[PDB]
């Protein structure tokens, strides 16, 4: 016990630095990572460099990247004190800006948005350092003829949330973020469709579920960032039209009904939203399947990510005044399980017997000029570089786990895995835990 949440927060930020694509800054802290994907570009040659590599691969998947940005910004807004107490406010802002600077580039025209750079197969067929890639990296976009309400909506939400983050420190950037956010929401709302039906390569990696929750999510964030009642009216009208109160609860890259609900509860103070949030949280605490050691077991994919996402929803619910003490305590047990209460740490580079072989290319590689290829992937040795801060998939339903690089279910790491987790850490620090 007695975990240093401030340091885990800093570690999580190091994980995001390790996921950076493009030209790295002079003050980069994860120095084993080098400049890469410097030729990423749109169909007309527009600069698309930057952004985050999705997981252990080098594809830039826009949907989970936008989701990641929104959740990180969300925590920065509600639990800014946590970042400040950890002396990580500047880095926290940088983590959000690394994503939004890219979204701005990807927004090539008012109703055009690039949602992917790199093809799943060509990218995944390669195992090595990103700076060593030599395969073509196609860029895919959504537009008026091939829409993507979910992708455009989540990106609009991320931009709107980011505009709040930078409202005082960088007003000019804040204004720019908001302009793009408004345009992307209009695009998402005026041209309805699932982005993975347009960017078909994404259908087998980050498939669209039901884009409707994204429209409400984006509208709610825009209202928060502008105080423009039109967005609130749209958010609530669509919420009722789509009947979100009946949707399965939760917070994830593809479905965030609980996020929408706890957000609207705060923005409107309406009891109805609070009822839905309490019902969901109470269900998780009292009935959702758990491992014998106490970890919420929501699904086999990104198991810890699901528990940490739930923990963040609980922390947000506590802020509404809903069973604050019990909700915060339960959220802490989930984060604490990830940190080691179950017997070992599931955060790379942290705690007792952490995973040392995450399914991650860049960290597995030795420094150049030594070759990094599939033989490196096949190495019995731990990943050459410690991937500080990365939350892995985790143990199975019975708390069983084996550190294996080829086991993507349990050793997968991803930008969306650390989002809820990092924001929850900021909340725990803000609460003085």
């Amino acid at each position: 016990m007695a975990y240093d949440y401030k340091q885990v927060l800093r570690d999580s930020l190091l994980f995001y630095e390790a996921q950076r694509s493009g030209r790295l800054p002079a003050d980069q802290k994860v120095t084993w990572r080098k400049d890469s994907a410097l030729n990423d570009q749109g169909d007309q040659g527009q600069d698309l460099t930057g952004g985050y590599f999705d997981a252990g691969d080098f594809v830039k998947f826009g949907f989970p990247m936008a989701y990641t940005a929104t959740v990180l910004a969300w925590g920065l807004i509600d639990f800014e004190a946590g970042y400040s107490s950890a002396g990580a406010l500047d880095d926290g802002r940088k983590a959000v800006k690394w994503a939004t600077d890219y979204f701005i580039k990807a927004h090539t025209s008012q109703n055009e948005f690039y949602g992917q750079v790199g093809q799943g197969d060509a990218d995944h067929a390669f195992w090595g350092r990103p700076e060593d890639m030599t395969m073509a990296r196609p860029a895919y976009k959504i537009d008026t003829s091939r829409p993507g309400s979910d992708l455009a909506g989540e990106t609009a939400a991320a931009l709107a949330a980011a505009s709040i983050v930078f409202r005082n420190v960088d007003g000019t950037y804040s204004n720019n973020l908001l302009t793009h956010a408004r345009q992307l929401f209009d695009f998402a709302n005026n041209y309805r469709g699932k982005y993975s039906d347009s960017i078909t390569d994404a259908r087998n990696f980050y498939a669209s579920a039901d884009y409707r929750d994204e429209l409400v999510w984006a509208a709610a964030w825009l209202y928060r960032a502008t105080n423009d009642n039109t967005y609130l009216n749209t958010a609530e009208s669509l919420y009722d039209e789509f009947g979100l109160q009946n949707w399965g609860g939760g917070l994830n890259w593809d479905s965030k009904v609980s996020g929408v609900q706890v957000l609207l509860a705060k923005l409107t103070n309406k009891q109805a939203y609070k009822d839905t949030v309490q019902s969901y949280v109470n269900y998780l605490i009292n009935n959702q399947q758990k491992t014998p050691k106490g970890l919420l077991y929501i699904d086999m994919w990104g198991t810890l990510r699901h528990a940490a996402n739930a923990a963040f929803i609980m922390l947000e619910a506590a802020e509404l005044g809903l069973s604050a003490s019990s909700y915060r305590q339960f959220a802490q047990t989930q984060i604490d399980y990830a940190l080691g209460d179950g017997g070992r740490s599931f955060v790379c580079g942290f705690g007792s017997n952490p995973p040392t072989r995450p399914h991650h290319r860049s960290s597995s590689c030795p420094p150049a000029p030594a070759t990094c290829d599939w033989n490196t992937f096949n190495s019995p040795d731990p990943n050459y570089h410690v991937l500080s801060g990365a939350l892995v998939g985790g143990p199975d339903q019975n708390d069983n786990y084996v550190d294996d690089r080829s086991d993507y279910v349990h050793n997968e790491v991803a930008t969306d895995y650390n989002a809820g987790f990092q924001s929850a850490l900021a909340a725990l620090v803000a609460l003085g835990y």
